[PDB]
């Protein structure tokens, strides 16, 4: 059923059923998880997809900053660009309200490049959650723009950002990501790859934020 946006009526359909989505995989109990990494900064979890052949990534760590700039600067953008060392480019396509918009980002290689650059096309939306917001994106049709690399597929994928209990001036970030890189990789180095850019992520984003 892959997301052709059309029409006002498509944005909204894909708007409101990513925020369901997201909020349930946020409702998946602990029993689920498979720790993927643990250090001091960040854990990741994986559980296996729904979508399809391979995993949903959990990630959740706290970041010395407050909600509002940590959401700058993970949604679609110069800034994003600026500090996510995966990233070597990226372009916003259209601006279908302020909170709203759909991007096109490239990858470079990994694991010294037995995983090969990407590129992916993701709707991308920003909605206020609780204390704090949810930012969710998923792939979708763009058949008008230049590719340059094979495309990946991000399947729905979001980060929840909140206040930090009795902390505010700090923040407590939830990501779910739920990539097919596809072509042909061996699942090992996939696994290994998508576990790692959850913990850089992490890490960069924080030098970012400065």
């Amino acid at each position: 059923r892959k997301i052709k946006l059309e029409g006002l009526s498509d944005v909204a359909s894909i708007s409101t059923k990513l925020q369901n989505t997201l909020i349930q995989y946020h409702s998946i109990k602990e029993d689920e998880w498979r720790v993927a990494k643990k250090v001091k900064d960040v854990t990741v979890w994986r559980k296996p997809s729904e979508e399809f052949n391979g995993y949903l990534y959990k990630a959740q760590g706290v970041m010395d900053d407050v909600v509002n700039n940590v959401i700058d600067h993970i949604r679609p953008g110069p800034w994003r660009l600026d500090w996510d060392r995966l990233m070597t480019s990226l372009d916003v396509l259209e601006h279908f309200e302020e909170n709203c918009c759909v991007m096109r980002y490239t990858t470079a290689g990994q694991l010294d490049n037995i995983i090969s650059p990407r590129e992916f096309v993701d709707f991308s939306y920003t909605v206020g959650y609780e204390e704090g917001l949810l930012s969710c994106g998923v792939s979708v049709e763009w058949s008008e723009t230049r590719p340059e690399f094979v495309r990946g597929y991000n399947h729905p994928c979001g980060w929840f950002c909140v206040p930090l209990k009795d902390s505010p001036s700090q923040s407590l970030l939830t990501g779910y990501i739920q990539t097919d890189l596809r072509g042909m990789i061996p699942q090992s180095a996939v696994d290994t790859a998508m576990a790692s850019t959850l913990a850089n992520f992490y890490s960069d984003l924080r030098k970012g934020l400065r």
